[PDB]
């Protein structure tokens, strides 16, 4: 709604982002081809998603900053930082698709799977990250929140990288170990690898831009947002298997990749002894026959129904938390985001 | 000499770097295994090189800061930022070895070639980068140069990433094109991919720590340092082929990887028509027979003698530049570094 009404405006601003990124260096004609590759990397990897994270920066900014202080420059900075969150996303996704050996993303072939690209995508990803800070310097260098934003983007990256490390350590290829797939480990993984950058980061950025830098306020917002992020990742694990790749834009790999997904953890909590052996024998392997076996067992344990139930209970819990912690911020801030990821 | 007398002190400080990096998070026991992977990544990829870049921060700091202002905290920050440059190095090298399909580094198997690691090394690299800014926040958060250092490390990364992009664009696998291997393109590649982070960055960091933030002074230092960096990369290209892997610690891949190396550019400038065809037929291929062919032609054109001559002429030019641009900085600053990479 508020996201939907802002989407088009947000996207149209992408041309300027690209222009300022592919101009401030073109005064150095020697790197021209590199700059041209950068544009290509940006168009392919920053466009095509839902932009919920970037839009959140924009929406939250408008709801937190008094309209008398929302000048043209002020708004420009807001959707610029919104695009910075979108680039952090792109950066992690490009690397993540390589490390998960994924095939498609956002309804097109993964960048690293594009003939001509391959492992060069590693450097491409690093460039996407560098661009965040180019844009911050360009548009916010003079703002009082400049250092707060820089540290917030860096901190959020470290956290999601710590989370990725957990994600990958818990999922050795060729090493089946159902034993390590617990609730505790799962909660810790998703907290770091998704919850900070996808939910805390955008709202926290808008808070700093609105002059809201108070520690307690940020902690209170974080309380709500991390819990939403946990829900979001669990929903992401569900879609990996039970979602239509025509709508998700991506092919699942979690079972093949031996991941500590929410599905397998829930499967293990409901698994009879015989079922456990079926899981242990077919999990984390590339064979389509064995993956199908795992899915069949998930469906035999009504995990699809268990997810529908979790989603409702979780949503109610998020709402409760918003009632508790939203103040003094507008509740619409969190309600708007929550509405966007519900089901 | 001054580098040598400082080496041991510098290295011994690595234990503390690791401790502070693997402690400030251990208050979060949930990420403990990730933190343990981080320690493992740090020990394997930050140790074993010459530490010329880190040592430069330390040496330059001592020569630029008045001894009355070199308190214990002040020195601690200096070798900490020195280790930050070393981590930037590690970060790029881990990714670079993957993208160049290299086998060894610093006399051991490349991290990504270690059984158990593979492409997870992409995230490991990203962690090494994140650590730079953790350490900066930890030890320099209160210093007046804090934001200058942060932007200097970010800018230097963007530049070396732009350079890597040039390095990789000019070297498509399976796509031989001697035509693109020119002097101009070479100078532009090495300027961005090596010269900034390996030579300007360390000295510039010590300058900001010594309160020397003046634009003209930094530009003047940059004039000297980029030219040294060009020399250093050219020396690196020479060693890739004509160096002993027992001393370099790495196996060459430039010819196989179809790289715009200094050797091939010099070969092309001296290549008779028939020799050109030999180059075009055997360059950028994995076959050991064809690589040997390229090397034979390099030796037929006395490129080893041409490098020895370039090194002398270049060294004299660097010295000239130091005479011109060193002031008001101690010349020992640049002489010390130059002495360290001579031959
Ligand atoms: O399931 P993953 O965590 O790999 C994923 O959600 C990406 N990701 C990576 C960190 N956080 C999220 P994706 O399903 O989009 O491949
Ligand atoms: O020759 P490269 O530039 O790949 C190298 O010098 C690494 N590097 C990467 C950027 N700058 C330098 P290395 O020979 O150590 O593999
Ligand atoms: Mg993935
Ligand atoms: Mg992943
Ligand atoms: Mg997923
Ligand atoms: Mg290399
Ligand atoms: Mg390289
Ligand atoms: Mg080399």
């Amino acid at each position: 709604d508020v996201y939907a009404q802002e989407k088009q405006d947000f996207v149209q601003h992408f041309s300027q982002i690209v222009r300022v990124l592919t101009e401030d260096e073109m005064g150095h004609p020697e790197i021209g081809d590199a700059i041209a590759r950068l544009k290509e990397v940006l168009e392919y990897n920053a466009i095509g998603g839902k932009y919920n994270r970037g839009l959140t920066v924009v929406v939250a900014f408008r709801e937190l900053v008094e309209p008398r202080k929302q000048d043209a420059d002020s708004l420009q900075r807001a959707w610029t930082v919104g695009w910075c969150v979108e680039l952090l996303q792109a950066f992690f996704l490009v690397a993540d698709d390589i490390m998960d050996s994924s095939l498609t993303r956002r309804g097109q072939i993964c960048w690293y799977q594009k003939p001509g690209v391959g492992l060069d995508a590693i450097n491409d990803a690093n460039l996407l990250e560098a661009c965040i800070y180019r844009l911050l310097k360009l548009y916010c260098r003079e703002q009082p929140y400049y250092l707060n934003l820089i540290e917030l983007f860096l901190q959020s990256s470290y956290q999601t990288e710590i989370g990725q490390t957990l994600d990958l350590l818990t999922a050795p290829q060729g090493n089946v170990d159902l034993v390590r797939f617990t609730e505790k480990r799962y909660k810790s993984i998703v907290k770091y690898k998704t919850a900070f950058y996808s939910f805390y980061l955008p709202i926290a950025a808008a808070m700093y831009m609105a002059g809201i830098d108070g520690e307690k306020e940020h902690a209170n917002a974080k309380k709500i947002l991390l819990e939403m992020g946990e829900f979001f990742q669990i929903q992401d694990d569900y879609l990996d298997l039970f979602g239509d790749p025509s709508v998700t834009g991506k092919i699942g790999t979690d079972i093949q990749d031996n991941k500590c997904s929410w599905l397998v953890v829930q499967c293990l909590q409901r698994a009879t002894p015989e079922q456990y052996q079926i899981l242990k024998e077919n999990y984390g392997q590339k064979e389509a026959e064995k993956v199908a076996r795992v899915k069949a067992l998930y469906e035999e344990l009504d995990l699809p129904a268990v997810f529908l139930q979790y989603e409702e209970d979780s949503y109610s819990h998020i709402m409760a938390l918003i009632e508790q912690y939203a103040a003094p911020l507008p509740p619409a801030v969190f309600l708007g985001l929550a509405r966007k990821i519900y089901k």
